[PDB]
This record gives structure tokens, sequence and C-alpha cells, in this order.
């Protein structure tokens, strides 16, 4: 506010000098179309398929270009569908149809006592009658003690049946004798024949008694080789069984083993066909993924690329429209601007066709020499502040003179000149001079 | 088009006074930088490494921010490479290699017929020759039923050897008696001991036979004894073989049970090593997804955010250009422009530096009181329609005059004032008035 | 350059026609706002779950096309978070409890020496005395070869308790002739009965030998049976504990067996639910991945529909200036800018309003007949080239004169109308003509 009234210079012109200046404005752009496949992915196959998802999004971002508005409506183009090409996982089959067998788990509890007395079958076989040791060490080699020393039994007379030499010639010997007397003897003469038979029913009934030890000895040795025996078959028998039962429980349990084996095989196998399967498409996703991240910022980077192209062309429309103007105002007519058709004051302009832009020949005029003169925006005359129409005020040191703003001529400060504005208070900045009338024509 | 002859208001200032006008019109902005990595990841480590891998999108947008324009090319700069770092999986092993044997799968079908008759080895003894319960009975305690009541054989006679006190008393009695009769009788007297010989003889053949039956005994179970121990010795041999076998069976199956056992827990260690790891990546991958959502979704808004400051650049731009022109033709000159130095009819401008900026000091003067007139196109002075130069038409009610639009200043209309264009037909809006032409000069 | 000599021909008018022209320009713009969940996606309710995960850019996007600029700041309000809801992995059990016995593994080397002689206890009972065969054929059925036809032993002699009818009855006449003879004769007459006591002692002997030998032998097959016997016993013993431990073995592992098989099923069946839930996140994250490269894809084409939004924003406010200053300069006063408001030269302009523009009602004359004339730059009256001031030169053949370029008017060169400029060098383009100057006032 305070630099109104600051008695700025102003620069008027006093010489000219006619300058030719060319000057092009753009009107048109070429036409720019963008290969998003080419710009996001560089000769990359994998990165091509991947964007072929991201749908139709370079055919609007190329209609933008092409001066297309891009349609604001739902997805009636682009599906979110899916198809599940999942396989199927491979059966893993439970194992609860093997069942191992046992031998004896719970048979009612049987708990057959079999008491196997075989030990208790020992035939303790009876001695024999005697004269064994007594009656061999009392005979020796004399037969007369035969008789004197025969052995009995408890309640019998029992002596061996083996005869020697000399007992039976004594023996012979008695019995001449007895049968000698016996023919010549009347009373009891004839005993000599008594011990004989005495000694022969000994001998018989040592040898009846070593028959009956045989025979109960025998008897003995048949009822327990039969009871041995029975006991024996039935061990064989019941052992032979278990033994069998056994045999078929092992091959059944390693028949279920084998299954067991090549069940579990099958199943190990789809396991690992299943975790290959999975991992191929970890694998897969994580390199997917990877792609998709440097793409989002390729396609950034071209977003930004087209938003740059498409203030450039509304710039190149903005310019067009300014090239337009300039023909319709330096062409078509001389404006009263200033470094406007050109740079200067416009005398003439004439248009020149160019690729994209119009080039105009502007021939105008340059202020060659400039003074500085001190203006004010108004006077005071005795009140009513005038200020100049059609030019400014100019003092050169002492006089003050109206003159226009391209040519100096001083002229004299006249009503015709200047208009009056209330008084010399609202006006800031006020000089004192006079506004001279003379209006006398001459000739 | 019937607007035109609706004889609008036009409105005449008829006084002025003197406005200072301060404007300020932007001329350059200040560098605005971006920073993506704090922009889209506040104090956040993963979501600046996941940042990392969208590229170089980020000196893109700064270059297009700076005022340089994004390169349209192919990708020579970014590779969408990979290595490969997955790991080997654990070798899951085949079960193949157990084989589970058995005892008789199929040997040829051997079928052995043991046929173990151990029951038909039983000594059924035969008895003796008799003379057990019949001569013991009919014997008693008289010797005289002995000879009378003898037990015989078959086809002999036999006498079991066991006699008796009174038996052997009878029978020296009757030797003595035989022996005394023969020394005195010359005919068959003798025959007293033709009994006695008579049951030696037959004890001789009971003792016979029963020797003779107990050595038949003895033979058959001598045989019975031998047969019974070969077939048990062979039962138990084979026993003890197919016991041997059957434990040898057992422990080769359980050793490839263990071994089993010890390829299975490393086989599913395998499995659960591999299951954790691909738990590990399916979380890694779902949080690296998650993040890149959010971080396209800040992209986006900071690709707006980049759209908003270019075209506030682009409008600084036609600002500037504007603060130019605004310079040459209010500075440099004075511009006959309406409105456009100021607010008002321009006089003289100053101008002044600011940061990023120019002010404009305008001293212009605005209409104080204006007046309401009715205008026309065109009038009509017989035929030749005329229309103003370098004014409007101009009438207060009566009388129609000429002058300027800022103004107020009343001339008669004459030609020197007017042009005439065709007649009074084509052009809309036609009122009838009087074109004088004194041109009368004085003094 | 060169053009600028090129006395290029000039239009100026000569008659001119009123002609009203309307102008439409666009002053604001229609709210518009964009709903993200709509134009991303079509009906389809994962798209929007996806969606909504991407942030708050839609805010961003309204509040740019509304007018509001987009905060640039950190993440005070989005966060990268995280739960981790992945569940536990079921205990996969280790087979480390498995302890499958044996039956002798490494018992300290035992190595039980059996050794059972079984086949070693047989029965060689040893013969008879003989009289079996050689006595049996030499007596036949004559007694008289019994005596001289004896057999004997190594050192005794014996015969057979069995004797005959013939036999007995010879015994019996040979004793009776003894007695006979003992009775009558004195010397060695009673030898008759010396054979008789022979043969009795002969067969005592053979009896007792045949008693010893059976003794022997069941001596022999006691002391057998009773061996054999314990041995049978111990061996069955041993076979009964061995099958016995064997039962106990294979009992152990059938259990174990059961045990392992029940395990196998718990650890295959938490497996195969690892797989599925492992398949179905890899399912989920590769839809969501699909969906989330559609939605980056429209994402770019919504942001580019945002640019174009806000340069034809942009653009509609350049045009509101526009239209602000074709107000003031058309309506508010007349301009001298050709083709500006409306086409031709201003005369007045009519403002309609109208809905988000400014409807102009322009009032011009346009040039009906123009005429082609040719100009030059300046020209060179004895030196001191002269360019025209407010108007350009035009010469129609023969003479040049001074006009503007609305109207033809013809005016004589003079010192008033032109400004010297140097001399007639720099100036391109120089044609000689005479500048006059009367300035000759009449009446
Ligand atoms: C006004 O005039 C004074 C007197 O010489 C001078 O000092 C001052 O600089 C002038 N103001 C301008 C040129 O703005
Ligand atoms: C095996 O079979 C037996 C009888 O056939 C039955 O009692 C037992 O429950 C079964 N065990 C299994 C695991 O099927
Ligand atoms: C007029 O004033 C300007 C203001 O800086 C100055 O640059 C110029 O040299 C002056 N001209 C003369 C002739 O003094
Ligand atoms: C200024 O112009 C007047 C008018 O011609 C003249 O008389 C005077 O000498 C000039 N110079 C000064 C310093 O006043
Ligand atoms: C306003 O204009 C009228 C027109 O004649 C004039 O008389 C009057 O003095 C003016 N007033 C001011 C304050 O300029
Ligand atoms: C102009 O004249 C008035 C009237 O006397 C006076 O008040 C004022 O100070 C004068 N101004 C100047 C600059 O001489
Ligand atoms: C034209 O003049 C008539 C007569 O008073 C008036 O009613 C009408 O409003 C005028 N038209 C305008 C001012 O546009
Ligand atoms: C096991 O071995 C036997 C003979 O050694 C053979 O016949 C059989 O096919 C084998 N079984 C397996 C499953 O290898
Ligand atoms: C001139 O006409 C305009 C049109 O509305 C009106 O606003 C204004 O008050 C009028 N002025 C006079 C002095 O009648
Ligand atoms: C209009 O102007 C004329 C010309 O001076 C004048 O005679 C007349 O009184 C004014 N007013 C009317 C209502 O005509
Ligand atoms: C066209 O201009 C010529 C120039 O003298 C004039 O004679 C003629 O009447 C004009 N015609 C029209 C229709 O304005
Ligand atoms: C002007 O005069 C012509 C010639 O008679 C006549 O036809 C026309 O109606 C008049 N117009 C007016 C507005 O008086
Ligand atoms: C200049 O005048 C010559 C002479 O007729 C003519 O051939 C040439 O075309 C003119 N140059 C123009 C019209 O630019
Ligand atoms: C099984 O047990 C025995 C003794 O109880 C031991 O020596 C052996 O190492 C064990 N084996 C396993 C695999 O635990
Ligand atoms: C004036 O020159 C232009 C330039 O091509 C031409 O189109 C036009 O017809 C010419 N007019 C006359 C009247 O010769
Ligand atoms: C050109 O204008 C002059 C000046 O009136 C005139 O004498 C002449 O006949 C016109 N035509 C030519 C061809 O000179
Ligand atoms: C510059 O202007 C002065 C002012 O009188 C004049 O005398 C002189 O001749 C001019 N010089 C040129 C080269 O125009
Ligand atoms: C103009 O006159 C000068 C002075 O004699 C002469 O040198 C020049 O050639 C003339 N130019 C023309 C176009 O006649």
């Amino acid at each position: 506010n305070s630099v109104a009234y600051s008695n700025n210079s102003i620069a008027i012109p006093t010489n000219f000098t006619i300058s030719v200046t060319t000057e092009i404005l753009p009107v048109s752009m070429t036409k720019t179309s963008v290969d998003c496949t080419m710009y996001i992915c560089g000769d990359s196959t994998e990165c091509s398929n991947l964007l072929l998802q991201y749908g139709s999004f370079c055919t609007q971002l190329n209609r933008a270009l092409t001066g297309i508005a891009v349609e604001q409506d739902k997805n009636t183009q682009e599906v979110f569908a899916q198809v599940k090409q999942i396989y199927k996982t491979p059966p893993i089959k439970d194992f609860g149809g093997f069942n191992f067998s046992q031998i004896l788990p719970d048979p009612s509890k049987p708990s057959k006592r079999s008491f196997i007395e075989d030990l208790l079958f020992n035939k303790v076989t009876l001695a024999d009658a005697g004269f064994i040791k007594q009656y061999g060490d009392c005979l020796g080699d004399i037969a007369a003690r035969d008789l004197i020393c025969a052995q009995k039994f408890n309640g019998l007379t029992v002596l061996p049946p083996l005869l020697t030499d000399e007992m039976i010639a004594q023996y012979t010997s008695a019995l001449l004798a007895g049968t000698i007397t016996s023919g010549w003897t009347f009373g009891a003469g004839a005993a000599l024949q008594i011990p004989f038979a005495m000694q022969m029913a000994y001998r018989f009934n040592g040898i009846g008694v070593t028959q009956n030890v045989l025979y109960e000895n025998q008897k003995l040795i048949a009822n327990q080789f039969n009871s041995a025996i029975g006991k024996i078959q039935d061990s064989l028998s019941s052992t032979a069984s278990a033994l069998g039962k056994l045999q078929d429980v092992v091959n059944q349990n390693a028949q279920a083993l084998n299954t067991l084996v090549k069940q579990l095989s099958s199943n190990f196998g789809a396991i690992s066909s299943v975790l290959n399967d999975i991992l191929s498409r970890l694998d897969k996703v994580e390199a997917e993924v990877q792609i998709d991240r440097l793409i989002t910022g390729r396609l950034q980077s071209l977003q930004t690329y087209v938003t740059q192209q498409l203030i450039r062309a509304a710039e190149i429309r903005a310019s067009a429209n300014l090239a337009a103007t300039k023909m319709s105002e330096c062409v078509l007519g001389q404006s009263k601007r200033v470094d406007f058709c050109g740079k200067g004051y416009h005398l003439m302009s004439f248009p020149q066709s160019a690729p994209h832009g119009v080039v105009f020949l502007h021939v105008t005029y340059v202020p060659a020499q400039e003074k500085n003169f001190t203006t004010a925006p108004a006077i005071c005359h005795d009140g009513k502040a005038h200020f100049p129409r059609e030019g400014v005020f100019v003092s050169n040191g002492t006089h003050w003179f109206v003159t226009q703003r391209n040519f100096y001529e001083p002229q004299i400060i006249t009503t015709d000149n200047t208009f009056v504005s209330g008084n010399c208070d609202v006006v800031i900045g006020i000089v004192n001079n006079t506004v001279y009338d003379p209006l006398q024509p001459e000739l």
C-alpha cells in the first residue's frame, strides 16, 4: 500500500528497432501406445503367463492414452472363477484287520493237572530166599557142611538146587548104605534115606520160592512197563498237539506280518507321492508370488508413466488453445498486448505449418532506448484529484505531462486528458500541479 | 437469439476511485520427494523386506516428481530369477527286504506217516500151568489128597514144587516101606516106590513148564521194551528237531520285527520333519500374501498422491506462464483489458519478489457510480443499418448517443462514429434515428 | 527471416455483418464418487472379503476426487499384524518301547551236552545152558538116549527138567531093580541107583543155571528200564519247559504286534489329518492369489480412471478461470481482442446461467467482404525508416497508405502516423515512398 506513492520509476521507450521473432507452439501430440507385456516382462515367459491373469487393464490404459474415458461399472466381463483341479488323496488304509492270534489267552482257565509220576515207576525187586552168602561160605568144599548148615526161611526150609561132585557122591553113598541096611535090618535101620528126602524137599521148596519171587518180579515189571508206556504216549501226544498249535499260530503271525509289510509299503508310497506334490505346489506358489511382487511394482511405474503422458496431453491441448487464440489475435488482427505476439509491440504476424505445431513469424518493434521517469498515481489542482486516461503521468523533474507507456510525447495536462475522482483525500499519493485548458484552434 | 434485441441494460460508469490491489501468483513449487519405505511401511521390518522385492519403482516416482519423464522400455534391469533353495526330501525307504519265514509252507508235500503204535506194545503174559486154585483148595492140610487130586496139563502132568511137612513125612514113610518090602518080597511087592517117582517127575515137569513160561514172558518183555524204546527215541528226536526249527523261525521273526521297528521310526521321523517344514513354509507364504495386499493398497494411495502432485505442478507451471504474461502486459505496458491487471481499468503495476511466487501491486480505478442505459445492436437511418465503432449505442430515453463502455460521454451519432452494414433487414434489432454530420469547425 | 520482406498479402475487411454467437464454458464439475467394492468386485463375496484387506485406499481416492489432498505420513492407522492361528501338529509317537524278545540270544553260552544214550539201553539177553537143539534131537522118543547123550556145561553137567513117559518108566524100572538087588547082593550089585541120582543132580543143576540166567536177565531188564525211564522223564520235562518258554515268547511278540498295529493306525490317522489340512490351506492360498492378481489389475484400471477424473477437474478449473476473465472482459467491458468475445470484433456480451457452466451471448460483427493488400514492414523516405503506429502499411499497387487492420481507410503517410527507427539498413525490407505533412487546417 505504501509503495503506491513511492514515486517508482517507469520506463518509457524513446526509439524502436524492427525485429523478427519465430515462435513454435505445439498443437497436437504423437499417438503414444503402451505395450504392457514388453514393459512389465522383458523376454520372460512365466512373467507374461502370470500377467495374462491380471486382466484387460492394458486395454483401458491404451484407451485412456488415446483420449477415450475409462468406464466405471461392475464386473460384467471379468470373473473370479475357479476349477479346483486338485487331485484326490490316495486312500491310506487303516490297520484294523490285523488280528495276531495267541495260543492260550483265556480258554476258560482249564488248568489241567498232569501230575506225571514217571519217577515213581521203579522196580524195587525183592531179594531171594537167602543161601547166597551164608550157605555159600558155610559149605565151601566139604559135603558134610551141607545138611548141618542148611539155610531155612521164616516158616519153611529152602536150599539151592546147585549140587557138587562130593555132594552127589555122598548122597549116592548114603542111598546105597540105606538100601543095603533095608535088606538086613528089621527095626529103624533104614533111616539113612531120611536126610536124602529132606534135602530133596528143601531144594524143591527153594526152587518153588525162587520161581514165586521171579513171577512176582515179572508181574511188577509188566505193570510198571504198561503204566510207563501209557504215560509216555500221553505226554508225547500232548507235546505234539501243542507243538502243532504253536506252529499254526507262528505261521498265521508270519502271514499277517507279510500282509502288514505290504500294506505299510503301499501307505508310505502314497504319503511320499502326496508330499512330493505338496512340495511342488509350494515351490510354484512361492515363485508366482515373487514374480507378482515385481509385476505390481512395474505396474505402478507404468501407471506413473501413463499419468505423465495424460498430463502432457492436457498441456498440449492447452497449448493448442493458446495457438488458436494467438492465430486469431495476431494473424487476423493487430494486438495491443505487450509481448504477446512475439516480444514487443505487435505489427503483423504470419503463420507457418509444422509437424504437430504451428510456427508464427512475429514482426514487432522493441524499445531501443528507454528512459526512467518519475510517475504519480494522481495529481491535485485545487481539489478534484485527476488521474490520467489513455496514458500515465510523467514528470521530468519540474513539469508534469501526460503520455502513453509505449512512446514519450509530453503533452500539457488538460481536462480532456484526465478524469476527476472525488477529492484529494482518499487517493493515496497527491501532487499539486496546474491543469491548463487552452482550447484555442488556429487556422 | 431473441435476447439480442431485448434492449438489455448496460452499466456505464460515471465516477471512479483510485484503488490499490495486491495479487500473489505462484510461479515455482517446492521440490517434493517421496520416501516409499516410510510411507508404505511404518516402522515395520518385514514390510520393508517384502517391499525390497517390488523393484525400483520409487526411483521412477521421484524422477517423475522432479520433472524427468519415465522411460518406456523392456526389462533390462529387473530379472525374475530364482535359486530353488528347496531342501531334498529325506529318503523314505521301502519295506521289501523283510521276508518273514514260515516253518512248512510247501516242502513238496512230504506227508510223513508216523503211525506211532506205542499202545499196542503191551505184555499180555500167559498164565501158569494151573495148580493155583484147584490144587491149593483140593490139598488143604491132608497129604493123602496130593496124588489123588494131582493136576495135569493138556498132554502132560504138572505139580508145584512146594511140599509140606506131612507130605514129605508120608513120602519118607512110603520110601521106607518100599525099601523094607524090596528085601523080603520076590514079586511086585516093591511097587510102593512108584508114586514117589511119579510125583517127582510131575514136579519136575511143573518146574520145567513154569521155567518155559517165564522164559517166554522174558522174551516178550525184552522185544516189547526194545521196540518201545526205539519208538520213544525216534519221537523225542523228531520233537527236539521240530522245536529247534520253530525256535530258529521265531528268533528270525523277532530280529526282522526289531529291524522293521527301527526303519519305521526312521521313516516316521523323516515324515514329521517334512511336515514341519511344509507347515512353516505355508505360514510364511500366508503372512507374506497378507502383507502384500496392504502393500498394494498403500501403493495405490501413493500413486494417487503422486498424480495429485504432478497435476499441481502442471497447474503451477500454468500459473507461472500467467505471471509472465501479466508481468509483460501490466509492468511493461498499460493493458486495456478489464479486470486483468487487478480489478478495474489498469493504470500502472509494480512487481515484488516473493518465495515461490510474484507479487503484483496493481494501481487501478474502479467505477464509483454506475448508471444503467438501454442499448441497441444497431440503428437504421433510411436504410444502411449503422453499428457503433469504438463505443456502444446508449439512449437516455428520447435521444441516442455514442459512448465508450468505460466512461459516459454522450456524442452525436455521425458517419465518422458508425459503420454501415448492408440494409436494415438482416440485422436483428432495428431502431430508427437520425445520423447527423455537421462537420463545421470553428475558429 | 527471409519471409519478412516477402510482401505477404494481408486481409483487410471492407464490410461487416452483425452476428449473434452463443458460447458455453464449463465452470464446475459434477461430484464424482468411486465405489471400489462394486468396481473391483462385481457381485462377488470372496473378492470383497479379500479387498477388505487391501486397506482404506478407497477413502483416499474419494478424498482426492472431492478436492482434498492425500496426506503423506507413516503407518499410524494400518498395521501388518498376524495372529498365527496355525493348529498344533498331532504327536507322532516314536517306536522305541517295542522290545521283541528272543529265546536264547546270548545266555552266557551254556552249551548243555545232553548226550541221550537211549539206543544203548537194549537187553542182549544171554542164552540158556544148551539142551535146546542138541539134546532135543539126540533124545527123540527113545529113553535109552537120555544118559548116553546127556549135555553138559563148561564145568558142570545140566539136563532139562522135562521128562517123558518112557523115561520115567525106565527110571522106575531101574529103581525097582536096584532095590531088589540091594536085598540079595553083598558086593557092588546095588549100583543100579547111581545113574538115577546122577540124572537127578544133573536136572537140579540145569534148573539152577536156568534160574540164575533168568535172575540175571531180570536184573538187566530192571536196571535198563530204570535208566531209560529216568532219561525219558528228563527229556520230556526239558521239552515241556522249552515249549512253555517258546509259547510265552510268542504270546509276548503277539501282544507287542497288536500294540504296534494300534500305534501305527493312530500315527497314520494323524498324518492323514495333517495332509488334508495342508491341502486345504494350499487350495485356499492358490485361489486367493489368483483373485488378488485380477484385483490388482482392476485397481490399476481404477487408478487410471481417477487420474482421468482429476485431470478433467483441473481442465474444468482452467475453463472456469477462462469464463471469469471472459465475463470481466466482455460483459463489463468492450474487448479489442479479435475472436475472443465470440467470433469477430466485440460489441456487447450478455451472460446467462446454466447448470455447471456459463452461457455467453456474444454480439459481434464479422468481416463480410475482405480484400488482400500488399504490405511492407517499413518504408524509407530519405533515410530514417518509418514503421506505422496504430495501423499497417497498405498499398493498392502504386500508392501506399496507413490503415488499421479492422477497416480499410486509406490515409496519407504523415509524421503523426509513423515513427522513425534508426536508418534504412538494419530494418529488413525497405521501400521508398514520400511522407507528406500538410498540417493545413481549413475553416
Ligand atoms: C522517489 O524519489 C526519491 C527522491 O530521489 C528517491 O530517493 C526514491 O528512490 C524514489 N522512489 C522510487 C524510485 O521508487
Ligand atoms: C481277534 O479275534 C478274537 C476272536 O476271534 C477277538 O476276541 C478279538 O477281539 C480280536 N481282536 C481284534 C483286535 O480284532
Ligand atoms: C531504470 O530503473 C531500473 C530499475 O532497476 C534500472 O535497472 C535501469 O537501469 C534504469 N534505467 C535508467 C536509464 O536509469
Ligand atoms: C522539463 O521539461 C520542461 C518542459 O519543456 C523544460 O522546460 C525543462 O527544461 C525540462 N527539464 C527540467 C529539469 O525541468
Ligand atoms: C460523480 O459524477 C457526477 C456527474 O456529473 C459529478 O457531478 C460528481 O461531482 C461526481 N462525484 C464524485 C465524488 O466524483
Ligand atoms: C497542495 O495544496 C494544498 C492546498 O493548500 C495543500 O494543503 C497541500 O499541502 C499541497 N500539497 C503539496 C504537495 O504542495
Ligand atoms: C426492454 O425495455 C422494456 C421496456 O421497459 C423492459 O420492460 C424490458 O425489461 C427491457 N429489457 C431488458 C432490460 O432486457
Ligand atoms: C521269501 O523267501 C522265499 C525263499 O527264500 C521266497 O520263495 C519268497 O518269495 C520270499 N518272499 C518275499 C516277500 O521276498
Ligand atoms: C442495473 O441492472 C442490474 C441488473 O440486475 C441491477 O442489478 C442494477 O441494480 C441496475 N442498476 C441501476 C442503477 O438500476
Ligand atoms: C436525454 O438527453 C437529451 C439530450 O441532451 C436531453 O434533452 C433530455 O432531457 C434527456 N432526457 C430525456 C428523458 O430525454
Ligand atoms: C460493401 O463495401 C462497398 C465499399 O465501397 C460499399 O460500396 C458497399 O455498399 C458495401 N456493401 C454492403 C452490403 O455493405
Ligand atoms: C423505421 O422506418 C421504416 C421506414 O418507414 C419503417 O418501415 C419502420 O417501421 C420504422 N421503424 C421504427 C421502429 O419506427
Ligand atoms: C510478393 O509479390 C510478388 C509479385 O507479384 C508475388 O509473386 C509474391 O507471391 C508476393 N509474395 C507474397 C504474396 O507472399
Ligand atoms: C530289550 O531288552 C533287553 C533286556 O531286557 C536289552 O538287552 C535290549 O537292549 C532291549 N532292546 C531294545 C531295543 O530296547
Ligand atoms: C487472399 O489470400 C488468401 C491466402 O491463401 C486466399 O485464400 C484468398 O482467396 C485471397 N483473397 C483474395 C480476395 O485474393
Ligand atoms: C490506388 O490508389 C490511388 C490513390 O487514390 C489511385 O489514384 C489509384 O488509381 C489506385 N489504383 C492503382 C492501380 O494505383
Ligand atoms: C533516438 O531518439 C532521439 C530522441 O530525440 C533521436 O534524436 C535519435 O535520432 C534517435 N536515434 C535513433 C537511432 O533512432
Ligand atoms: C531508395 O533510395 C535509395 C537512395 O538513392 C536507393 O539507394 C535505393 O535503392 C532506393 N530503393 C528503392 C526500392 O528504390
